[PDB]
């Protein structure tokens, strides 16, 4: 399967298989 793992830190965190 494809994967994706996202981390973000603006605080305003942001955290993403087929």
């Amino acid at each position: 399967a494809q994967k994706l793992v996202f981390f973000a830190e603006d605080a305003q965190k942001l955290v993403x298989e087929d």
